């Protein structure tokens, strides 16, 4: 236990009356709306989202990285911090690894995860940066590089990510590369895409029967003119061409300005190619900010589509969700905790939508009442639901508050010497 | 001849000397670069782009419309003006009609075209506005409207466009609707798209083998929250789903800010779904401005993908090129003329690209030289070639100058009600 | 009374039981946060936003207009509909008129307003479209047109607006123009701005001592390349140059993609040039959609700045708020009603912000808690406070429901032509 | 000479014939247009743009950095590299330093400059990153930070930059900070701006009589929610508040999507607050790509505004232009060489515009001929002019090729230690 259980008990107990009071008042409100709070809380308790191992360390920009105290160094420190998030929120039982950043003895990794109450989600390859001793540089690309040997090296690396994953209980490989161009003419759009497809096919072959291969699109950065896997369009083409085990990941901040992202999610669901959604928020580009800190309604609308599919069924709908953020000015553990909270909030509110009435208003072209139908769910403060769900599953009523009272940050600060 | 042949001759002779000097100098420059200027002029003389019948009249915004003098009244006046663009540029031999705005007797349309020296490009259906006497309003959609009757009506209108088209020489149906929503929840994305797909399939059945069914995506406007056919991604799903004769249409100004459009072009070409282009320029949204008036380089880069397609030997690749612009503050004829000129300008520069050298710099990851290889073609002032091509084919060295020296605007201003 | 009072009371009783429960519960919740739900309600009852006389009529785009039943015709019909919005929501006691659209005997407008329980807000001049019998077209601009006569005509019209407003009680003139260019070179940015400044100076001279002159910026549309008053930066230059009675209007959907609108509001407030805010919502451009229907948090954040201004004790702060929306796919009356409610919602949420706690987290750079302090206020469902505010002031608990139960649309649909 | 003269000579002679044919042809074409080419060349050979010392090193993103061979070791190697750019383009006689990065004995900096034929442009302060031993971190800001001692520390640093500048011949301080917030509520917008204005006033107070203070706006990055100096509006307010010596710097890639940047330039000129223009090119955000590589027409339109200023007779307009770019996938020296060329290219075309005819078309609202009048200039290939200008001033007819023929990169690669 990273956080002392008595601390959690103590903090949860001092707030129990306040929680009960809010949970009952909201229950009566929902009752009058033909909604059983219990059924909502039970689904909220089972909604999980994978945490990225690299998310608990302080992020930065090309201009600077301002570390806080107790920076986790290495996958072990990182797992230890991810455990706090899971313990207090009970919404992140699985961690997503990144190779080579988190390379370590498989057996040791698994053992550490099991001891912490954490599992492992999709593996993440890295061919957007060069590692020491690497024979071929990825400066000009990897899987789509013009040099065959470089592509081969990129493919072999992704294969190794699978072998590591197979050994720790993982069932998928996410592939996000920087590949693209910064100048017009630098790359031949079609030929680079062909090279990419060809290299991905080889990785696809190394896929066990129960594994999936996720490709992630991004409009720009690190490439500033063109990017091989630039949008969900190219992303769909990829998934369809690779096969059944290949699907597309939709990362909120990876789209052009004003893009209707929730429609992209619905389009992928329909054609059974939505592998999963990567949560974060943005205002300008791929800001990788805390989920819901900028546009919480947008987040709700995305979840509205997920819930529609989750309820109405849909062939091939088994999303692998993950938070992908950079925490440059906050305590990384606190931001991930509140972001996971935000993700469950949007989920919970999506569950309140009256699907029948909505469908009626859409059929009648009653736009005002259709949008109002969503707003009724969205405007609902489901915090008591999120907190109770946490309380019933070993979590903290108020995660951040509990995390602060535990002095966890100061503790790892004493154990982890900083640069200065 | 909408324009007096003597006016054309006078204004050409007035610029002949200068064109000879410019053409020979560029000819010499290109020879040093290993390019035969005659081979380019020959290709430029063959590049054509369709003019929109509805682009010959002054356009407007939701705030106002400020018509100029001699506004065309009806499709026949419009064809008369389109003939001027063709006569002077020799690059716009085909007119794309819009129904029901251009509804008229087929035989007459065909005859007028033949007399003016104009053919007919793709037909354009219109279910994004209610025509008088219409049974069902498209207020809430057409091909994807929730009401079955409204959808059938829209389907029927599209089939009718095909009938009118067969009788006048058209070989394609362009489908662009405003279908979408302005509010979250108003529509169910998936079901709306399913309806659209079923409707389009019905239209596909009635599509002749010598025709192409072009669907056109747009991010927003008229719909401000979501649009059924919002981007090329959906456009590809549509075309793929519909059949070998269904292709995607790419309108330059119909994309999200900063979208790399030339890549969209390359992607569609690779999967054989690039039906054609709708040229125009923009800076903010779907501004429908004169081609290359805002970003001429982007226009060159789009054409760079087109010229590369041919070089890479892509089979059956014959995209239909059409200009889709609104002229709110200029003489629609001059704009269209210069827009067509700009399009040909971009194409000619693209032809100057040293494909071998570019391929070499791309393989060796010499980004600087690869970009400079494109710039060397783009920086070349190809006006001499554009002017010569026009001259050798009956056009004007300086189209707009000739157009103004004829007093055509004043003329039709006196023949048409103000 | 446009809406039968028996209906208003019947629909309120029908929901009076559920409301009391929700109200008491929120009251209890707020008390635990050290907030007296009555003080909040008291201030919400006093928050007003003006309604545009042109907003009650169905809006459209350059592609089509899909009118509904009983479309109002003329100012008097529009005032009748605005009265409904005011009666049910009690948040729109003032109407903003637009000339020449609403030109009519001032004495009559004044009387009809007093009878309907409506006042008149800022006047709106119209030089972005031509009226019949107009001597000079505004095709190429109005207050900044190169033609002196045209600028003079634009100035007189605005002066005329001031006069009509002086007779009906208005205290401000709002000037939004389309003036700009669609092509590079068409306008000399500086010369054009100079002309605008000089002309606005003349309109300023016709301002009574207690009036305000509001200049409204807009990035683009109808001008697609450049706009004389393109952003708040240029807007500030205008207000600072004209004088103390000149201020800037910030319209939500008139900004570039991703712009931080709330910072703009704060900057203008800091320098005393925030004349007022124009509410609506958007996703792509100047969509003019219902306020908060797309991005409610942004709406809330704008109000957070408005509320903080009072908290810091900004002197002379009296913004003239107004709704500026286009309703193309819903009953205009219904949309304006929910827009006004959404506005009050953001306002009430802004009031719930624990300023002491917030400044505390800002001071010690506790970003996470600072942002959570806002969220605690924003996430709070204040509908009961809004519904209770309307009930106590003669409005409806569920305005749109009451409106639909009254059958008002069918009524005016019968009294008015199709 | 960084580049041997026999090489520059040989390469020039190799291209003399083609240059002669293209220049004389163009000259004739211009004569037929009523333009004397010699007059353009004479103005072109005197147009200078300052080069950033931090631009001759390979740049990177927050994802990776892929250095090339011969990366400059310190400021002295960097000046050496800038000397090559100057020798070959003859368009970048001045270098802009960045403190503390370029810290060194002012006497030695000045001496190396004079020795290489380089002058020093605007000084650049750095409070967007933490240098060793600071009493306070700029993590949450610098000049607008809530902590008084932190702001005082940033102020002092800027004053030190001025002292170094005065010792080496600089006449200005460029201030660009990262200050802002990544979360709504994190900063009180107004309080932060007030703190920034007060602090900047103190820096202003340290300005010599003939120095200028340039404040540079930027929409986002590193801050992803709000930025203190976010746009030209805020920038104008700053310059007007500080005084006559304070002006605004306009960096191309620092504006929101679709922004009309040329108008901004016009607006700042009209009110006398355009201190200078930082050149680069972009497509998505602050891409910092080679100038004119993405949108050459927009570059031309910016110059059109600069030149129209002289046409309208603006007095005392002497803007301080600088290139501010990041070269992640090219030889920095080559990218800087071609960017400088592109800038002179756009400047030359702007000089070719028929202002007389243009003012006529603007007055009678002939939109079409007005736009075509600019195009007739922009479409003109002025390369021959740029090349001749370089030949006349000791530069190379084709800088990049001459640079490659010299083998300068391999030479410095064998002299400079790669970081380990
Ligand atoms: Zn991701
Ligand atoms: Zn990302
Ligand atoms: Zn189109
Ligand atoms: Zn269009
Ligand atoms: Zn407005
Ligand atoms: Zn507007
Ligand atoms: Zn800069
Ligand atoms: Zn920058």
């Amino acid at each position: 236990f990273r956080i002392a259980q008595d601390v959690v008990a103590r903090e949860n107990d001092r707030r129990a009356s306040a929680l009960k009071e809010d949970y009952e008042a909201l229950g009566a409100n929902l009752a009058r709306r033909g909604v059983d709070i219990e059924a909502v809380t039970a689904k909220v308790e089972k909604f999980f989202v994978a945490v990225p191992s690299w998310g608990v360390g302080t992020g930065g920009t090309r201009f600077a990285r301002f570390p806080g105290t107790g920076e986790p160094r290495g996958i072990f420190d990182k797992l230890d911090d991810c455990a706090v998030i899971q313990q207090l929120t009970r919404a992140t039982p699985n961690v997503s690894l990144h190779i080579p950043w988190d390379k370590a003895d498989p057996k040791e990794l698994k053992a550490r995860g099991d001891a912490l109450g954490l599992g492992f989600d999709a593996m993440n390859s890295n061919t957007f940066s060069d590692a020491p001793g690497q024979a071929h540089s990825y400066k000009y690309g990897s899987l789509s590089h013009t040099n065959a040997a470089t592509r081969a090296q990129a493919v072999e690396h992704n294969l190794e990510c699978i072998e590591i994953g197979k050994a720790i209980g993982s069932k998928a490989l996410t592939v996000w590369i920087g590949d693209g161009s910064n100048f017009p003419g630098q790359s031949n759009f079609t030929r680079a895409f062909e090279r990419y497809l060809s290299a991905m096919a080889e990785i696809y072959k190394g896929l066990p029967d129960d594994w999936k291969l996720f490709s992630e699109h991004k409009m720009y950065e690190p490439a500033f003119y063109s990017t091989v896997v630039q949008d969900w369009g190219t992303n769909y083409l990829i998934a369809q061409t690779l096969g059944p085990k290949a699907q597309c990941l939709v990362d909120l901040g990876h789209h052009a300005p004003n893009t209707n992202i929730e429609m992209i999610v619905a389009r992928l669901i329909q054609f059974g190619k939505l592998g999963g959604f990567h949560f974060n928020d943005s205002k300008y580009g791929d800001d990788d900010l805390d989920a819901g800190a900028i546009e919480p309604y947008r987040l709700f609308l995305v979840f509205n589509e997920l819930v529609d599919a989750e309820a109405r069924g849909v062939k091939g709908f088994h999303p692998a969700h993950m938070i992908d953020q950079s925490h440059n000015v906050t305590d990384p553990i606190e931001s991930l905790i509140n972001s996971a909270n935000e993700i469950r909030r949007a989920y919970a509110q999506a569950l309140l939508v009256d699907r029948a009435a909505l469908s009626g208003y859409q059929e009648d072209n009653d736009a005002l009442m259709a949008t109002e139908t969503l707003k009724r769910a969205y405007r609902t403060d489901v915090e008591p639901i999120l907190a109770e769900a946490r309380r019933r599953t070993g979590g903290a009523v108020d995660p951040v508050a509990t995390y602060r009272a535990s002095g966890y940050r100061a503790r790892v600060a004493a154990e982890r010497p900083a640069s200065v």
